[PDB]
């Protein structure tokens, strides 16, 4: 008999959440109808109708708790002893604060759908206690002295966050109302009601991409961890800045990034000590059943994916929702990973003005037509409960028509009314530190060239793009910078070229040689710190969490690589909807670096190409920089440039692959120490050498790797009659810098565009109707030498792609 | 108080015993590791304790009591708690030559080619026996289909060991390793057959899931089998491999597993298998993911998952076989996560003690899982001595065939309808079934589409299912969906409509796949909501389209700025799988398209884009103005026989505007125009001949332009549409404007951005394929930006009238 007991515990603990009356509409008729001897018997010594009264209380009221899933025992243990004990009940002053805010947001509603026409798509009613839910996990993080919650959420119930929430006056919130207020950033002080403590409260942009910001929340918040010295890459492991994550119940469930938003949060290069996730379970998606939005129970369940504890809690009992609120944000403070918290609650409206909810789900709607809102409820119950009079609960009635009166009230009155040079001394140090090995430390036999070499380069020259791209990251850091660097395989380097990472041949502790650079030869920090990491295979959160992570500090350098550039097509929605157009959009600024290691070397379509043609396409007057270098110098000054202009713009950099192997493309120190960033680049025959620019008559203009190859045909033939220019920064055009390079070659009778990519790819779609218009003097009559169009970025034939290369080199110099 | 330990224990083994149990074959983790003679309720606390270690904690971890369904978590406690029948000597003999046959395989491929490490499965030849395993219990099960997608290692293994295929046809002439495939398998102890097939693939890892479950529900519904048969089966089965590191990141996983019990997408369950080779390229499990497992994702929708120890095959091949019993009867995903470990480098450049010292001077000390199962079957006494020789010259036997047989290989149409059929489409709307109750706002539209069929003046909603619902009269299958494709976003379609009082569906269009006589036309509307998917609705209906090319498959984004969740599946299958694979597709993309003051998410389906992707007839870009237009359009595609997809730029306003809408005739007695005139110079009384300025664009911002041009009485103006953005109709253009010879200027008018819409490549391209006709060709448009629009619909609104102004100045 006592066994049965402990499997009853186990039922209740494990599926006491499939009982719980958690949904307000009580849609589902069978959810809950599918010894007696023993009841006052004893089994700690407590009787079987104490357990079942305990466990009925704690797992089948209005809270689902889902937490055995949990592989850590102390976890389980944690959240049994909170849910598991006799609760003291809220003080009446909570009470009325509960409702206050009930009061606050229904005030809000009722309003913007009074005032203004086309608001209901933004309509939060019949999931109002999503406030002083939110409100709950802010003041529980006061009351941990945490410094800061960052919020990320879709647009319905924003503007109702912003004044309920963020605190923003409703003279700033419509402020030349009209839709673009539903997608910008916002900042605010919460100040506790019952407590002495203050917390920085923030709202970060987002597109219309429902779960897009995802990552960029979790990059912003880390961002704002590591400058604040917690977490991490803190000092304290308190991870003082907490992500709140809002959500809609279907774009929880179908939305991939979730899931890869998930996996980043106990990684040591992107955990934040775990977010507080809020999904607005309003059983509907505009039309769709949850039938037709997900194949699991809940549309939470995801979250499962990282053993995250789960609490489905009834929308229509504020109490229960901010007792949730608080116990979610205490285990986040003891466990640092994630909690979801699951609001049941309903959509009362329609989902847009066209919408008449019936049409679709009539059961739904028809069931919704007899509910009273949450605030009407949470009145009626406490009236019940004797826990206010009547007097009490007409002064809340006064409250809501006060708080009703003074937003309209509010609102009417408003209506009435640099060089990039360092030193040799710099180049020396970084070299150096290659070889400045801690004591003991084992090297592998393989990498122990690559750091002498470093070391020779850094002192003698022929400088290669991998060495001068730590050079322009550890000089950063020497200057106070820092500089965060991640992607697939970045420590190593996909084509085992960076080392910015070493490991211990025995012991297989890590070394990171450019961390010494953040510290001055007298021993004073510089200010500088480098943080390098192999990502997640992703690309949608990985690129999404960088972008997050440069707006979160806009001083950092911060760099993305893709393993190829090919694959930075699975985080298009980051490039499109944050990287590119963020700033036009929400004025919100991100320096991010996005690294694409891109050229035909016959490796097949999906190791050969970043789409130059879309980034360009993308591109308009001061959105982006663009570029694809071809020497180890211009690509360190590039880097420099970016990190030291001051100006917050995202970059794009075309990277080699074989040609950081080309032993033609290595610089000189001079190139690093008397030298800047070079837009357009000669040939060194004219700059340096006895070449003759009066001889040229054809004129060949080109980017990135094929310049070698172009350059290696010239010598081979001594063709004196053609001349080679380079375009290395692509966008923004430097239309002065082109215009100066080409009046130096008098003689000239044609032009062409000369590229390894498909006609209708590469820098030819833009630079072929851009050219001839910026420049007619210069570009009118300008012809295109490239590979034929086509439907992928190259042929899946190394020996297709070697008869291609070797027809571009015989057209140039036919 | 004993017998309540031994219930906790009985417990702590089924929920955690997992984590005690011997599944890594490297052992890299070093810290992973009374009264006994008492029987309860009857058996020995021995007896009970060793079912639990030999079922949870050998080589076989096991996760079922997070499955939410009691009877499953039964199934599965009641298989693996039992003493099980030891293989045959026959049956390990039989596993045996699949491991010599899968070594073998490698060692000739690592010693004939040079660049081949990258796709090695050395350290994981066991998947080989394991994948044996599930399709021989399959074709067990009499089922007719096994289809399988995977990434690169052990690609060419699987072709010749797993699907049959001859080594002159593999070994012929990189492309090989994303190719599609097909054979029969032939039961080794059995007397069934099963067709194997291997879907083609980009190197985008896990891109290719929701294609895979696409192509099998395709088959699944020309089988008559499944969610849309007669029979429960579901006997196509999806077989999908994958790797540790990009299984537990890419976001596409999580997006297909949510499609497993979709009424729209279900396949019956799909069979995991998960290379875990616990590395991926240098990067070690702790950076790879935030979860215990690889394939902790799968619990999202209650899928038992077994990790399984890769050095041990029987463990393997009956994990696999338990796996399709339990996919059979319940018709769930199951996960099979075998450990293991790559031998070699990721590829030529890499030495992987570099990174990973510690796991490859461990993996320096192991004997492939070939060597080991030899010599433990010698160990356990099942084989002689003899036996394991011969074994070792079916090794060799093996390695010969190969190098001698790749060194034998290296020696040697009308679209328009009577108007009958329209009539039929509109009585459709109308024939409810007994005692249906139609919502009172659904009622005109029933009543105005009855109206449109016999009188004319039909929209564009309802142009759209006049080709559908012709097609499926046809006997077309037609599916369709996407996000509130039932309704329709803007609430213009009601291919199903919902009954008030009871909530059951009703398709009028179903009623096409009957002729009047009575018998079925062969055609069928399979109309669905999808899931808040992009890139797994997409990469789903593309496999669709593979999976039956006889299909008419369309599917509709909520607003065409959303389609770039799914840029993988348009730059990897749509725009491009025709060139790389051969691999043929007749997929629809409908994506709302039109500047109206929604904002940069709510206007633009980046035709830019498409037409950048495009090359030589890949792909079909069209943005039609007229309803009869896009009905001829969606009737050409579907009846063409050329498996082309087809991009439509569809409106969101332009549903509901009056001039908009098409004539009888134009349905009965026309084709797709891909180049349409003002109908006052084709019908009316018009004179061509007074034109000196001409407008060329495309979608709604000609009626916009017709009626400035209408209000000015501009006889002097003339606006050509182009209906088919690609491929560019030269010749029907060419001829179109020959038409008007006092022409002086041209211009190219769009809505969209100077860097967006047609102008990028059209502004390119005109002047170049139509020099005689298109040089000087000018642009008028909104300025360059850097978004798909403004955020303001008041700057929207200036915007637009400054290119009205600009169009007529
Ligand atoms: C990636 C992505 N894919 C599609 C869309 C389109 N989309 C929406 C909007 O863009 C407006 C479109 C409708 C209109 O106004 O006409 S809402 C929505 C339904 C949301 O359901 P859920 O999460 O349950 O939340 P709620 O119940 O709280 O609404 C979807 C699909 C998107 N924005 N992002
Ligand atoms: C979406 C996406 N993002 C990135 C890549 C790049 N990528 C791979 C290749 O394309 C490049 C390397 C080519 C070469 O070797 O020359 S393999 C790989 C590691 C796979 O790990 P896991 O799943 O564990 O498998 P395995 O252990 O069995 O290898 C990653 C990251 C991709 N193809 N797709
Ligand atoms: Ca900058
Ligand atoms: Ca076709
Ligand atoms: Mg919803
Ligand atoms: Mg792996």
């Amino acid at each position: 008999k006592n066994a049965r007991v402990i499997e009853l515990i186990a039922a209740y603990r494990n599926r006491g959440h499939l009982m719980a009356d958690i949904d307000p509409l009580r849609l589902d008729n069978t959810r809950f109808r599918s010894t007696l001897w023993d009841l006052d018997r004893e089994f700690q010594r407590k009787k079987l109708r104490d357990i079942l009264s305990v466990l009925r209380d704690a797992y089948c009221r209005h809270v689902g708790v889902e937490y055995t899933h949990i592989l850590e025992p102390e976890q389980q243990r944690w959240i049994q002893e909170r849910v598991e004990t006799k609760h003291d009940k809220p003080t009446v002053a909570e009470q009325k604060y509960i409702l206050s805010k009930l009061n606050a947001a229904e005030a809000f509603e009722t309003f913007l759908q009074t005032k203004y026409v086309g608001q209901k798509r933004f309509s939060l009613e019949g999931a109002e206690t999503v406030i002083p839910m939110m409100d709950a996990v802010i003041d529980q993080c006061a009351e941990h002295g945490l410094d800061e919650v960052v919020i990320a959420m879709p647009h319905r119930g924003r503007l109702n966050v912003l004044a309920n929430i963020v605190g923003k006056p409703y003279s700033q919130i419509f402020s030349e109302f009209e839709d673009v207020k539903y997608h910008l950033g916002a900042t605010g002080t919460y100040i506790q009601m019952f407590g002495d403590n203050d917390i920085e409260v923030s709202l970060t942009a987002n597109p219309s991409h429902l779960e897009a910001v995802d990552p960029v929340l979790e990059g912003l918040v880390r961002a704002k961890q590591d400058l604040l010295d917690t977490g991490e890459e803190g000092s304290d492991n308190r991870f003082s800045v907490v992500p709140l994550m809002l959500h809609g119940d279907a774009a929880f469930a179908g939305q991939g990034v979730v899931a890869e938003t998930l996996n980043l949060a106990l990684l040591r290069g992107y955990r934040t000590g775990g977010t507080i996730h809020i999904v607005v379970n309003n059983q509907i998606g505009f039309t769709t059943a949850p039938t037709d939005s997900r194949s699991s129970e809940y549309c939470t369940d995801v979250a499962k994916m990282i053993g995250a504890p789960i609490f489905h809690v009834n929308g229509d009992d504020p109490e229960a929702c901010a007792w949730v609120a608080r116990l979610a944000v205490d285990f986040r403070q003891a466990f640092k990973k994630d909690v979801v918290i699951d609001m049941l609650c309903y959509r009362r409206r329609g989902h847009n003005e066209g919408d008449d909810p019936s049409m679709t789900q009539p059961y739904m709607y028809d069931v919704i037509d007899t509910k009273r809102g949450s605030r009407k409820a949470y009145t009626e119950a406490l009236i019940g409960r004797g826990d206010i009079s009547m007097k009490e609960a007409e002064d809340a009635l006064r409250d809501y028509q006060g708080q009703l009166e003074r937003v309209f009230n509010e609102v009417r009155e408003l209506e009435k009314h640099l060089a990039t040079a360092v030193d040799k001394a710099m180049l020396q140090r970084i070299g150096d530190a290659h070889l400045a090995l801690p004591e003991g430390f084992t090297v592998h036999p393989r990498v122990r060239p690559v750091l002498e070499k470093r070391r020779e380069m850094a002192y003698e020259g022929r400088i290669d793009w991998a060495f001068a791209e730590l050079l322009a990251l550890g000089s950063l850091i020497a200057e106070g910078k820092l500089v965060r660097l991640s992607g697939q395989d970045t420590q190593r380097g996909t084509f085992t070229q960076r080392h910015a990472v070493i490991v211990d041949r025995k012991t297989g502790e890590e070394f990171t040689p450019l961390q010494l650079l953040a510290t001055n030869p007298d021993g004073t920090p510089t200010g500088g710190k480098f943080l390098v990491y192999n990502s997640a295979l992703s690309e949608f959160a990985a690129v999404g969490f960088e972008y997050g992570y440069s707006v979160g500090n806009p001083d950092a350098m911060v760099l993305w690589e893709a393993q190829f550039g090919d694959f930075v097509n699975g985080a298009q929605s980051i490039i499109d909807e944050f990287i590119s157009s963020g700033e036009a959009k929400w004025g919100q600024l991100s320096d991010v670096v996005l690294l694409l290691p891109h050229g035909h070397e016959g490796q097949g379509p999906d190791h050969t190409s970043g789409r130059i043609e879309r980034f360009l396409q993308l591109w308009a007057e001061g959105s982006m920089t663009i570029a694809m270098p071809s020497t180890p110098a211009n690509y360190f000054h590039l880097l420099r440039r970016h990190g030291k202009d001051g100006i917050q713009r995202p970059l794009i950099v075309f990277t080699p692959k074989s040609m950081l192997r080309n032993k033609a493309a290595v610089s000189d120190i001079r190139d690093f120490t008397e030298s800047k960033f070079r837009s357009v680049l000669e040939e060194p025959m004219y700059t340096d050498g006895e070449g003759d620019r009066n001889k040229v008559t054809r004129l060949l203009l080109t980017s990135g790797k094929i310049y070698y190859e172009l350059a290696a045909r010239k010598a081979k033939e001594n063709r004196e009659d053609v001349a080679i220019v380079r375009i290395e920064q692509l966008a923004p055009l430097p239309r002065r810098r082109l215009a100066e390079t080409l009046d130096r070659y008098p003689n000239v009778k044609e032009k062409f565009w000369v590229q390894e990519e498909p006609a209708n790819q590469g820098a030819w779609p833009s630079f072929g109707l851009t050219l001839p218009e910026i420049l007619p003097d210069h570009f009118t009559g300008l012809k295109r030498i490239s590979r034929r169009a086509m439907s992928a970025p190259s042929s899946g034939s190394s020996k297709v792609h070697a008869v291609e290369q070797q027809e571009i080199l015989d057209t140039a110099f036919g």
